[PDB]
C-alpha cells in the first residue's frame, strides 16, 4: 500500500472517465464499453505520449540529453554508459505509457566496452611504465575470464586488463538487472533484445547478463525484470557451426530454471530486408526487434524498413469471443460462419478509425512536452523547433488492432476447438487472413500504418470472460473454465502434447504483424525441442516455462 | 507538459479537495482557507506518509532491503553504497511527501570508502604477488591526490592503491550529484568527521559542485550544508578549517553550500565527545527546508532515526492587520498576543488530529520506512498497528511575515526602529512557551518553525492585498519578506542585519535561516557574523 501507488490509482481513476467522455469518438467509445474493443493504456490519452519506442542510444551517448536543468555530457566508459541507458529508460518511461525497449543491446553498448578497455589499458603502466600504445586497435575474439595463476610476462597483465574489464561489465550488468528490478515507484517494463552482434564487446555483454539472471536477486530469488529476448538468426547462432551457438545453449539452460530469456526468430520469411550483410557497420537497422508486450515495428510504407527510432502510437484489443457467441442460434454452419465475418469487418474499421483519431490528437504536439522523447529518439526529431507543431515526425508510426480468445470462438458454431478437430483448424486460419487484408485496406485508406496483434492479455485476463455473462451464461465449454484462453492458443483444459500444439498454433504468426507468442507449460533439452518446433513451423516468438 | 507532471498534477487536484472536505477536522479546516494557516503537503494526507526523515544508512547497508520483490544483498564498495543511498532516498521519496536528508553524510559512507580502498588493495597484488595483509589497518591522514611522477619500492602498489581510490570515490559523488539533479529534494550535511575516510567524502563533493553540471552550468541539487563546530572546523587551528574555506570559495560563485552552526546554546548535548563512534547521534542535522528534530520529551536526545510528521504555517500579518484601527499601542499589542494563542492551540490540535490518522497504520503501507528506517522498528509485524513508534515524531507550527507585522501598530520595521526589535523579540518567545505547554497537554512534541517560503511566497500576499485594500509598506510591495528578516527594500549593511536577525534563532526550535545578497572574504565575514551571535543556520547567495 505504498503512497505512490495510491497517487497513481487516483490519477488513473480521475483520468479514465475524462478520456472516455472528452477525448474519444462516440462510435469507438460505444464499443470500448460493450466488450467488443478494449483501448490499452487509456489513462494516458490526454498526455500526447506514445506507447513504445526503440531508443537510439548513439545520439544520447555521443551527444548529451537535456531535460529542464538536467544538462548532461557525453558518456565516457561502461559504468557511465550502462547507467545512462538506465537513466534514459527511466526518464522516457516518465514521458510514455508503455514499455521501453533496447534493440540490439549488444550493438548499442559495444563501443563503450572498448572505450573502457582503452581506459584500463592506459592505467596498468602506472605501476611500471611501458610503451604499450598498440592496444587501442588490437583485435580480440572475446572477453573471457580465467584464473591468473601461471604466467611469466605481460600476458599475465595483458589479459588482466580484460579480467577487470569483464568484472566491471559484469557488475554493471548486475546493477542493470537490479536497477530494473528494484520497483519502488507507484514500475518500469524495460525489455532488451540481443543475439546478433558478432564482436567481442557484444558477446561479453550477452554472456555477463545471461549468467546474472541465472544467479538471481537476493539470496537466490528469481528476478522479474528486465524481460530478455534472444534473437535467433540462421548463419549466426542457430546451427551448431554458427558463431553464437554457445550463447543459445546458455539461454536454453537459463530458461530451464528461471523461465527467461524468451526466443525470437529472424528466420521467418516476414522478418527479412534487402540490406543485411555480415559486414555492415549498422546492419542492426534492418532487423525486427520485439519487447515483453509482443510489439513489432518493422516495415514502413513511406519510410525505410527499420525498427530503430520508430514505435507504436496506440493499440486496442478485439474480443472475437463475443462475436462467436452471438453467432450461435442458427442451425446451418455456413450461414453462421458467413455472419461471423460480417461482425469482424465493421469492428476492424472502428479500430482503424480510433487509431487514426488518436493520431489526429497526438499531432499538433510540442517537442518540449516530452523532453528527450521528441528531441533525440524519434525519427523526425532534430528538424523542428521546440514548439513548432511537430507534424513531419509522426508519419513514421504504426498502429495495432489486437485480438484474443480463439478457442472459445472455435467452439461456437462447430462445437470442437482446434485440438480435437481438423475442420476447426481450417476455420481458424480464415479469421486472421481476413483481418490482415482489411488492415492493409484501411492502411491504404487512412494513409497510415496498421497491423494485427495478439495481445499478451496481461491487463485483459478476465475482464471480458467475466463481463460476457450479461445476455447469456453457463455455456458448457466456454463460460465454465474461468479465464479465456490466449489469442490463438490450444486450451489449457485440453490435454495435448507439444508437437500437436506447435503444429496447430504455428500458421497464425505470419498473419499477425503486430505480435504473437507460442506458450508451453512444463535440462535444456525441453527448451531445445520447443525452439526446434518454433523454427520448423515458421513461428517467430516463443516462450516456455 | 510532461505526462509524469500531468499525472502528479491530476493526483494533487483530485486529492486536495478530498482532504479538505473529508479527512481533516472542521476546526482546523476553517483556518486553512481563511489565510491564517497553510498546511504543507496537503495532498499526501490520505496516504499514511510522514513528512521527512533522516536515513540511518547503517541498517540498510549492513543488511539489505526487501521492499517488494527487490531483495538486495548488503553493499560492498563505494559505488554500490552510494547507489544504494540514492536508491534509498528515491524509494523513501515515494513513501514520504517531504525531503530526504542524510544525517552526517560523511559519517555514513566512510566505512564503504575504506572497504572500496580495500577493493583495490588486493586487486593490485594480482600482477605482483605479495603478502600485503596490513593495509586494511594502516592509518592515513587524508586521501590525497598528486601527479604520479617518481616513486620506487613497496609504494607503487601499497601507496598508488591508496592514491588510485581518489578517482573511484570521486565521480561517485558526481553520479550522486547528477542523479539528484536529473528529473528529489535531497539534502546532505557534513563537516564533523575527522577521519580521512570522511574528509574524502567532503572534499570531492565541494569540488564537484563548483565545476557544475553540463558545460559549466550551475547545478541545482543536491542541497549541501556545512556543520561548523568549535573544536572541529571553525578556528584556523581546527582540523577542517581548509574545507570550510573551500566551501566559502565555492559559495562565492555557485551559491552553495549553506552553513550550519553547532556552536549554539540550543544545539548541545551531554553525551557528545570526540572519540565516540556514534557521537553523530547527538549532533544536530538539518535539511534545505529548515527542519530541526533534536528534542524528545519521552526519548533520548537524537536526530538519526526520526523526523517531522507534519507542520503548518501561520500568517502573523493577518493578525497584525486585523489589530490595526485602534489608536493606542499597548491595547493593540495585547490584542495581537490574544489572537496568537488561539491559533497556536488550533495548530497543536491539527498536529494531533493528523497524528490520529497517521496512528493505527500498517508497516506494509511503506516498506523500508517502518521496517528499517525509524525508531522502534524490528519489533512490529507487517500489519499489527505500529503505534509505539510514531510517538517519537515532531510537530511544527510555522510563521512568516515579520516585517508587515512590525509595521501595523508601530509603523517602522526592526531595520529602521529600535522599539520594533523589542516588540520583535516578544511574539516568538510566547509561541515557544505555548508550544511547550501544548506539548505537555496533547502529549506530543511541538516546535516553532520559520518556513522557507518555497511554496508559500505569494499565496498570502495576494489575498492580503485583495482582502482589505492597498496599504503602504504592507500589501503594496509585491512579495512578503521572509519569516523574520530585514525587508529587501532597505539599504542595510551586514552587521546591522545580523544584529537584528540574530536573537530569533534561539526562539525558533524548528527552523531558521539568515539570508545575505551580494573572493570568499564576503562569505567568511558572513560566517563570522553568524558565529558572533546565536544564529544556527545561515547562507549568503545572490
Ligand atoms: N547517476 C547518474 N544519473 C544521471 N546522469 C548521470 C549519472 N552518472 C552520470 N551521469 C551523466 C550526467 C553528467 O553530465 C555526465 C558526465 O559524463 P560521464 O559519462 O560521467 O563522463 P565525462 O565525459 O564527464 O568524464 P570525466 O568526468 O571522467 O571527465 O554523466
Ligand atoms: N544500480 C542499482 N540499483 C539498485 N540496486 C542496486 C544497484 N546496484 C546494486 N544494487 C543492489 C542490489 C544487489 O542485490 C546489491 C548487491 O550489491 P553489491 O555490494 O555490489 O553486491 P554483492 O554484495 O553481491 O557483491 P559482489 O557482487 O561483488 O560479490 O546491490
Ligand atoms: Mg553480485
Ligand atoms: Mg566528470
Amino acid at each position: 500500500d505504498t503512497p505512490a501507488g495510491m497517487m497513481m490509482k487516483f490519477a488513473s481513476e480521475t483520468t479514465k472517465p475524462f478520456v472516455d467522455d472528452y477525448l474519444l469518438s462516440e462510435d469507438v467509445r460505444d464499443a470500448v464499453m460493450h466488450n467488443y474493443i478494449h483501448i490499452h493504456d487509456k489513462d494516458y490519452y490526454p498526455t500526447k505520449s506514445l506507447t513504445c519506442v526503440q531508443h537510439p542510444l548513439d545520439v544520447i551517448l555521443n551527444h548529451g540529453f537535456t531535460a529542464g536543468h538536467g544538462s548532461s555530457r557525453p558518456a565516457k566508459r561502461i559504468e557511465t554508459a550502462a547507467v545512462l541507458a538506465c537513466i534514459s529508460l527511466e526518464t522516457c518511461q516518465n514521458e510514455m505509457h508503455g514499455g521501453q525497449a533496447i534493440p540490439a543491446f549488444d550493438f548499442y553498448l559495444a563501443p563503450y566496452v572498448r572505450m573502457s578497455y582503452q581506459e584500463e589499458v592506459k592505467n596498468l603502466e602506472k605501476l611500471t611504465g611501458e610503451d604499450l600504445s598498440n592496444l587501442y586497435d588490437a583485435p580480440i575474439d572475446d572477453y573471457i575470464e580465467k584464473p591468473l595463476d601461471g604466467l611469466q610476462g605481460r600476458e599475465r597483465l595483458e589479459q588482466h586488463a580484460i579480467n577487470k574489464t569483464v568484472n566491471r561489465v559484469h557488475q554493471a550488468m548486475e546493477a542493470f538487472i537490479h536497477n530494473m528490478n528494484t520497483i519502488h515507484s507507484r514500475v518500469v517494463f524495460s525489455s532488451i533484445n540481443y543475439g546478433t552482434d558478432t564482436s567481442a564487446e557484444g558477446r561479453c555483454i550477452m554472456r555477463e547478463i545471461l549468467q546474472s539472471t541465472y544467479q538471481g536477486v537476493g539470496n537466490g530469488e528469481t528476478a522479474i525484470f528486465p524481460i530478455q529476448i534472444w534473437k535467433k538468426k540462421r548463419g549466426v547462432n542457430y546451427l551448431p557451426e554458427d558463431r553464437n551457438y554457445d550463447l543459445y545453449k546458455l539461454a536454453c539452460k537459463v530458461t530451464a530454471r528461471r523461465f527467461f530469456p524468451n526466443f525470437l526468430n529472424l528466420d521467418a520469411t516476414f522478418n527479412q530486408n534487402e540490406k543485411w550483410r555480415a559486414d555492415d557497420p549498422e546492419r542492426y537497422k534492418w532487423e525486427i526487434a520485439t519487447m515483453g508486450c509482443r510489439t513489432r515495428v518493422f516495415e514502413d510504407r513511406w519510410g525505410e524498413k527499420t525498427s530503430i527510432a520508430r514505435g507504436n502510437l496506440s493499440f486496442s484489443t478485439i474480443n472475437i469471443v463475443k462475436l462467436a457467441i452471438e453467432c450461435m442460434g442458427i442451425e446451418n454452419e455456413k450461414q453462421r460462419i458467413d455472419m461471423f465475418f460480417a461482425k469482424l469487418d465493421n469492428i476492424l474499421d472502428i479500430t482503424a478509425k480510433q487509431l487514426d483519431e488518436r493520431f489526429q490528437f497526438q499531432k499538433t504536439a510540442m517537442a518540449k512536452q516530452f523532453p528527450l522523447l521528441m528531441k533525440y529518439l524519434w525519427v523526425g526529431a532534430e528538424n523542428l523547433k521546440p514548439e513548432e507543431t511537430i507534424e513531419s515526425v509522426i508519419n513514421h508510426g504504426t498502429l495495432g488492432i489486437g485480438f484474443i480468445g480463439l478457442a472459445e470462438c472455435l467452439v461456437a458454431l462447430i462445437g470442437k476447438h482446434h485440438g480435437e478437430s481438423e475442420k476447426a483448424q481450417e476455420l481458424g486460419l480464415k479469421i486472421i487472413t481476413y483481418m490482415r487484408d482489411r488492415a492493409n485496406e484501411f492502411s491504404e485508406q487512412y494513409h497510415h500504418n496498421y497491423s494485427i496483434l495478439a495481445t499478451p492479455a496481461e491487463g485483459l485476463s478476465g475482464k471480458f470472460t467475466k463481463k460476457d455473462r450479461k445476455q447469456f451464461g453457463v455455456i458448457p465449454g466456454v463460460t465454465d473454465r474461468d479465464y479465456y484462453t490466449n489469442s490463438n492458443h490450444v486450451p489449457v483444459y485440453y490435454k495435448c502434447t507439444a508437437l500437436k500444439k506447435a503444429q496447430i498454433e504455428a500458421p497464425y504468426h505470419d498473419l499477425t504483424r503486430g505480435g504473437h507468442i507460442f506458450y508451453v507449460e512444463i535440462n535444456p533439452s525441453v527448451i531445445e525441442s520447443v525452439v526446434d518446433m518454433m523454427d520448423k513451423y515458421n513461428m517467430g516468438y516463443g516462450s516456455v516455462n
